[PDB]
């Protein structure tokens, strides 16, 4: 064969058998998502030659009937630490990818919360790539990592599928490889009993941007006056939560913080109190993107709610609200999908969409599946405006 | 051989030539140094393997004529990213590590700064320890780190031996290993052009533990109030300095958080003036340790050092170590002092084994004729522990 | 803990969670052998220590419920690649290391009968030991290696604990470690439909050392003669079958070259026909071998073993080594039975301490309830030696 | 930059500096070789995907002022353990590497002769492609390798640069990597003292294809009764000698079996003996080849001469006849080819050897180097007819 991936695949071979079955399991759709994104040939062959050095040893085991691994990734449906996902505007689409990177102890009492795996893959990064910065990762690690013992307790009350401190995204977006962390506030909220919003607020507040940046001040007071009187005040893990720090691993002024909600409730109510925090964005571009998630919804794990902050601008945005889509029909997904881009007037995404996605996922029938669509964020900006995110269970497509 | 230095070298062979050469001119002075502080036999095998599997690969090559490293560490006098210490007390003599854990890209385009070995050294030693913590060494990082542009500027301001942010000491304490860490507060400051005093103190006051613990912000603020005076206001880089900021890597509540000021000029009423904190302390074993250190100065290039060293729940302000430059004075001299400064202590059992015991620890060189060996002697009096003594070798110069 | 595997432990952890296994289902046992033994505890280290960072990483995942690899070894019941074994004379006792080094891709299309893991440890041997020599690996590697469609091919003809064809023994003796290695010949038998006994002398007679040594020449011509009427002359893989071909990873001078033959059928007129040859050995030496092996299987599933070795320089075949399988029999039983066989030997102390001995050997599990923990029992006599017993073990089997 | 080459340093790095610096020293030109040979760009991504993971690390320190390595190579002028090569025919042109793989211990006490790292890359690339066939390589490593105290002997008795046992070239045909190696009989000769003929044809006689193949059999007695006089009988090295046997690293009996031989005098008489095995090839294709053989030498280290056979064929070939180019100008060298190409009316490629050439190589200037030519070898066969070899010392026309 002659597709990049299949190339790769001749020249360089595999370490060993659980990095060949991650290949046979995923690079095969990774190759058709950046083709049908329209990257390069030689965009392709980075991305997929970065992959096989880089992101297959940082996935360890490939669980599979016989093999259960130690670590249990909450990912995906079968506890493969992996997702890929597109970002679709009406005229580009951009693939991401999402990841644990697995270290060789994780899920044993040597490392309960697999603490250690992904600041290796981005030490790997910060030499590969010029533009790594490390800062805010480690400023995050500081204040919500835990020691060993504190990682045994948490294993203790979580369940497998949530064991986990921080993951991470990598961008393939502008010819780069663009990573992105978040973190897990809820271990360290339960084994110090301290509250979520407590933690998450002292651990933005010790940024060393913080007390360089009035603006990002401004914002962040807003968002706590906003987020206050709905999250817990005292130490339980009871939704609406602040469960998620997110932070670009860019230069810290350039950054993008986020505080992630998750909740298991989302009624017309809540999603518009969420995207106008509370009545305090009532502007047109916030309620035009409403309506599209009022749409989207009704066109169609817990809801996530992420809002983001930039160091240098004092007012919020409205944020990107999570659906998950596990349990839901795949076609039917599909359908809806193409209903909503045709609402949305992205004819040719819409028109492309479902023939696209049988092609990405080929040894499955997605008339018959239900996990392959995990996740869909919608979001709207005043500046680059509406876009989806669609966050594919790519094991579960191939396997 | 039959020594534990010889036995693993046996079991274990070496991935490469410089691990190799690392052994060859280190391991033996290491036993030797186990066994003249009465580590048993199973602590020696422990310190050892655990040297041969953690510590030289973290090495990185070693410089030696016709091979010279893109990295070279300002730790010892060859460019050697290694020291061994001792830590001698009235009852007890503890050994210590001192590295900087080289990147396979150190010193060149992709790591300028060497960056990232210390914390990977760090990663390994927290899957095989289990007390090992790294939220203060990431938070030190996070706060004094620089990104590669950042680090290129610095290579352009310092010299090459300088070409560093953090480096790791392990003490070799009870059966464990204990890892420390310091970070170098002028390569952020020669870059941002920001006083070494200004974000020392910044990167401090970020700390968790800072906004969780009174006695520690109560300790600091007594600390700058010291410093301010006599540490530059300016971006300059001029003694006194505050150049290195200090953490165990353990329980951020347990770690000492050590500020550590350079020098060039030390005298009697400077000695005092650093020891007792420009007055503030004048207690009876304050005083009495001024004494002993007077004493030293007086039996006695790099920097003086002075560490002064606080705990999360202690609000005042010990005395700190301070830190004798010795390289470039010869090493029979030092010899000579020390046994003369032992017996002023009444540790005569020191005194009389000090000489015997350096020659044995260098069997490959002849120590009195160096001028290398000894680094540094720290000197520190504890109301708790008593007084005790760290004296720094630079092991590669007692080998080549 | 303070003894050596748990020191080791301590030093070096494990890089990965089988590694961790291993070291905790096998070092306590090894370490206990080792003491019953009398190694010295500078060798208990140096040899825990070598397992620990050469033998580890070779034995591959470690096969437990949940887990199960792709590769799965014949050399014990619950297809772990390890066995210890000890061998026992008059005068000391040796242990024996017994493994297949698991390459990463082992049972996979890309290394279907694990072909490669074996001569990677043998070359880490080589550049640790300085008399470990692979000129006799590389030369059966040659003759009875297979590409990978040819391995393929035999996966389809053998079932699953059979995909091999290599496996490493390692005798910690004297101070060192001294590596065999064992090739068979079924793999290669059954692809090419050549009858074993032919592919086997093939394999020896294009040996350098065959070409040299006239005195190797005459010795195996006697053991032809020995096995043509009794081996199959068709291609069938029956018995009695030439299996195994061994040599030592020493000077090809040097090295004994072993011709193993596995059986099923066994009693004491057999027993007479293998040891003395069908009578081509009459001498008193023999027939109190002889006498000695009778009683053994008096006092006394897996094929026995009959192992034929011959050193360059020697032209007349001695008894061969005997292999009793004990694998499915109650290991009280067999520690009461062998107990009986020293005292018939004179062994008295060896009779007194074998059954406390062997429960602390094996701690974790209750060695009176299992009946897999010993596996095999070789029995020789050399004129120059004199009697040896070797007992294998399935560690793994009397640990977890 | 959007090369091959440079995307594959973008999406790979380097796992150290050395490596680092071999690529920025020899994939630009490697890359070069492969385009100008017709390498489609999937194949371009092939070999240099190969060369980063394979090769790079196999290459040892990058010898460089102020850093000396332990062992030195016989390779090429500066000791880096490295040659490209191209194979010319009047219709295409194969590119091949050759190559010493430097064992960690290498040139030291615990690997004098570097006797390992050549395997280890074998045993890497039999796991990579399926028909990779390491039963040769084991029997002459059996036959020609020694034990760690003969290693050292031989470092004593032979130049820093002769420090070897075996070397590997790779030919990138077909699609393919196709592995090769040869084994110096040299050290084996000196510490046993055993002549070179004695355990060259010892170590062939051995072989299992040898006892298979009459045919083999029939074309090895007419060789050695060729060099039985030719060569010394006793155990010095006098030249002419036979130094290597080479083996294909597939099928033994689809290898060709090389017995080389080295020697320092070479003239017309010569010449005609070794390529006509002193009178017993006087057939007109053997005398075409000679004639091409006569005005090569005419138009422009030890001369080799190669004579290689394969089982199932009685008769022999012409060998091929090695010259060595170290010394003389590249710039004269390059216009000699032209001439050469233009006489054997290989046109094409008379037009375009100059210009290539400096584009394989831009940072030297050609008419004032006289190192990046090593080596030149012509060959004429009766079934594929004549073609030239032409060896690079890539690393002398990049630094
Ligand atoms: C927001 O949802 C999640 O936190 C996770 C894991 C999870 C958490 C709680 C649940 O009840 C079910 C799943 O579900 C996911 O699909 C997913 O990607 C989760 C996740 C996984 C790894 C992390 O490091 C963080 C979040
Ligand atoms: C035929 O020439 C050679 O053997 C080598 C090494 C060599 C050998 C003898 C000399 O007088 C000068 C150089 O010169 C080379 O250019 C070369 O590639 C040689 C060589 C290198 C590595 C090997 O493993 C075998 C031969
Ligand atoms: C971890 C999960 C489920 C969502 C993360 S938010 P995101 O970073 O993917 O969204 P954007 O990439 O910023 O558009
Ligand atoms: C490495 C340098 C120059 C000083 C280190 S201060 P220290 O950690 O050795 O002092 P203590 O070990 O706390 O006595
Ligand atoms: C591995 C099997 C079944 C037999 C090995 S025979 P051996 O090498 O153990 O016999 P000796 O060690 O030579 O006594
Ligand atoms: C090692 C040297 C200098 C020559 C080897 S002969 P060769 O294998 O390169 O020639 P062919 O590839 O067979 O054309």
């Amino acid at each position: 064969g002659s597709r990049p991936w299949q190339i790769l695949s001749q020249a360089l071979g595999f370490p060993n058998y659980d990095q060949e079955l991650w290949w046979q399991n995923t690079a095969e759709t990774l190759n058709r998502v950046l083709e049908q994104c329209d990257y390069s040939v030689h965009l392709q062959y980075k991305y997929l030659a970065f992959y096989h050095k880089y992101i297959l040893p940082s996935l360890g085991p490939f669980r599979r009937p016989g093999v259960e691994p130690e670590y249990i990734s909450g990912l995906s449906h079968g506890g493969h630490p992996l997702e890929i996902s597109v970002k679709i505007d009406k005229s580009k689409t951009i693939c991401r990818l999402g990841l644990q990177a697995i270290g060789p102890l994780a899920g044993t009492a040597r490392d309960p919360l697999n603490s250690f795996g992904d600041r290796e893959l981005l030490k790997n990064l910060a030499t590969l790539l010029p533009h790594v910065d490390l800062r805010l990762f480690d400023h995050f690690n500081a204040q919500v990592g835990l020691d060993r013992a504190q990682c045994a307790v948490a294993t203790t009350k979580l369940i497998k599928e949530s064991h986990n401190i921080v993951c991470t995204s990598l961008d393939l977006k502008d010819g780069e490889v663009i990573p992105k962390v978040y973190f897990s506030t809820i271990p360290k909220g339960l084994v110090t009993e301290t509250p979520l919003f407590d933690l998450t607020f002292a651990a933005i507040e010790q940024m060393e941007v913080y007390h360089k940046d009035a603006p990002l001040r401004t914002a962040l007071s807003s968002l706590k006056d906003f987020l206050r009187p709905r999250v817990p005040t005292d130490a339980s893990i009871t939704p609406p939560l602040t469960g998620l720090i997110g932070v670009d691993c860019i230069d810290p002024m350039l950054s993008r913080l986020k505080v992630y909600l998750a909740t298991f409730r989302m009624d017309l109510s809540l999603i518009r109190d969420y995207w106008t925090l509370g009545g305090l964005l009532t502007d047109a571009g916030t309620m035009k993107g409403l309506e599209m998630v009022e749409t989207l919804a009704k066109t169609l794990l817990p809801f996530g709610i992420n809002y983001a902050m930039k160091p240098g601008t004092a007012e919020l945005a409205p944020p990107q609200i999570y659906f998950p889509l596990l349990g839901i029909n795949d076609g039917f997904i599909a359908d809806a999908l193409v209903e909503f881009f045709q609402y949305m007037g992205w004819e040719d995404q819409a028109n492309r969409y479902k023939d696209e996605l049988k092609a990405k996922f080929p040894n499955v029938d997605i008339s018959q599946t239900k996990n392959v669509h995990r996740w869909l964020g919608v979001a709207y900006s005043e500046t680059k405006g509406p876009s989806m995110n669609i966050y594919y269970d790519v094991v579960a497509g191939n396997v």
